[PDB]
């Protein structure tokens, strides 16, 4: 997106004591390990320490070709221009004990978005993109529940996820697909062009 390089960009211009300030914000807020319910997103400055020109980072998923901006809460005006960070869990800064919950519609006439979500595969990787640096997730479990179903979604003590969570089946929605990701080591090495 052109969204996104304005991320890019304003992320260079950051002064990294501040940057670090700002990361030491959300570790703090992390430490949502130790605590209540959940709102399926579908029916604040909580993240203001990440937000960068409106935006909390972006994702990456090379097996269906996104990078999209990612927006704290999950209201519709943001919905509609990226992903939305579930409010509720961990902030997409990695860490023991975290799992960020990100959430987007399935194939907007605007955006694809989530779309091709159904296309990624256990072992397939995703990528966050945040003020502090770039990590990166493996694939370890998809799956699909009812959507008042939220006991996949909470923290794992001593684990580090990331869920990007649509509706399914494709145009009917009845249910919530879960793409889990587990935390690996960011290598450089990365592909892409695959």
């Amino acid at each position: 997106h052109a969204n996104i390089n304005a991320f890019k960009e304003a992320v260079t211009k950051i002064d990294r004591v501040e940057i670090n300030r700002r990361l030491e914000l959300a570790y703090a807020y992390n430490a949502s390990i130790a605590g209540p319910a959940l709102k399926d997103p579908y029916s604040v400055e909580y993240a203001r320490m990440l937000e960068v020109k409106e935006q909390i980072g972006h994702v990456i998923i090379p097996r269906i070709n996104q990078d999209i901006p990612i927006y704290a809460g999950s209201a519709e005006e943001n919905l509609q221009r990226g992903v939305g960070h579930l409010e509720g869990t961990s902030l997409p800064v990695g860490g023991e004990s975290t799992h960020a919950v990100l959430t987007a519609h399935r194939g907007l006439p605007t955006a694809k978005l989530f779309t091709n979500l159904d296309k990624v595969t256990v072992g397939d990787r995703f990528y966050i993109e945040h003020i502090g640096g770039k990590i990166a997730y493996q694939v370890d479990q998809i799956k699909v529940i009812a959507p008042d179903q939220l006991e996949d979604l909470y923290v794992i003590q001593g684990e580090d996820h990331v869920t990007l969570l649509t509706c399914t089946p494709y145009m009917i929605n009845s249910h919530r697909l879960l793409v889990r990701g587990k935390r690996i080591p960011y290598v450089e090495k990365t592909v892409q062009k695959d």
